[PDB]
């Protein structure tokens, strides 16, 4: 039994009250107040469509992934990662695919800086899409489950789906459950071939052990995974630490 599995058992034991306090303890989060009001009023410039823009920005501004050329955004949802990449100088095209419909997010049309290089398509189950040529491959897919074996299966499905899209390109791929032994085997095989490293984003909630496989970095996957499991186990032991509130992103306006 891994440290992550002991974390998962503990999380599953929490009451809704305890879980809601635990999930944001000591994390970082962007203040969405302005954007929510703006979006509610139908504004299409400046606002990010979700917390996803700031989440991807954290990696980009640290050069862990450097979006360039034709960017593919798998499971784009509302389009937060797609709209953020659109405004980056090295980016020439952004293609977003998402399933949408019941239980899933629909793309939100925006007029933020670089919207003209963006195409977001709904009714697209990425698990049935044939790979396309791209210079940057992004994927934020992975739905949480109280079962870590269901999450292990979901994580492996994502890792097997993204691999044909990887051809010496920049990438940022969520790994929903990175602590299950079989996932670790796949990540090690994938890192030997495609390089990169697993990184914990400070904007992630403590209710998920997700880590991102980014292309620009090296390191020991096992040690980075166990570091997160220890971090998350320590966060159950003290009273709620209010999250660090940061400014949300301004994605501007106009064509590129």
């Amino acid at each position: 039994e891994t440290l992550g599995e002991k974390w998962k058992k503990k999380l599953n034991q929490l009451s809704r009250k305890e879980f809601d306090l635990y999930k944001k303890s000591g994390i970082t989060e962007v203040d969405r107040t302005e954007a929510k009001e703006g979006l509610k009023r139908g504004e299409t410039t400046h606002h990010a469509v979700s917390r996803g823009s700031a989440k991807l920005q954290w990696f980009v501004e640290r050069n862990m992934v450097i979006p360039e050329g034709r960017v593919i955004d798998l499971g784009c949802g509302r389009g937060g990662w797609s709209y953020y990449c659109a405004g980056l100088k090295k980016v020439t095209e952004v293609r977003g695919y998402t399933k949408g419909g019941p239980g899933h997010e629909e793309p939100v049309p925006m007029s933020t800086y670089g919207w003209n290089i963006v195409k977001l398509m709904s009714g697209k189950d990425v698990f049935y899409l044939p790979p396309e040529k791209c210079d940057t491959l992004l994927c934020d897919i992975g739905e949480s489950s109280p079962s870590p074996t269901v999450e292990e299966s979901r994580t492996i499905r994502v890792l097997k789906m993204v691999e044909p899209w990887l051809k010496n390109n920049q990438f940022c791929i969520k790994v929903l459950n990175p602590y299950m032994p079989t996932v670790i085997e796949h990540l090690e095989r994938l890192q030997r071939k495609h390089g990169g490293m697993l990184v914990r984003n400070p904007l992630s909630r403590n209710s998920t052990h997700e880590m991102y496989w980014i292309s620009n970095g090296t390191g020991n996957i096992v040690s980075s995974v166990n570091m997160v499991s220890r971090l998350l186990l320590n966060r159950f032991t003290m009273t709620h630490r209010r999250p660090t509130i940061e400014k949300d992103v301004d994605l501007g306006a106009g064509t590129r």
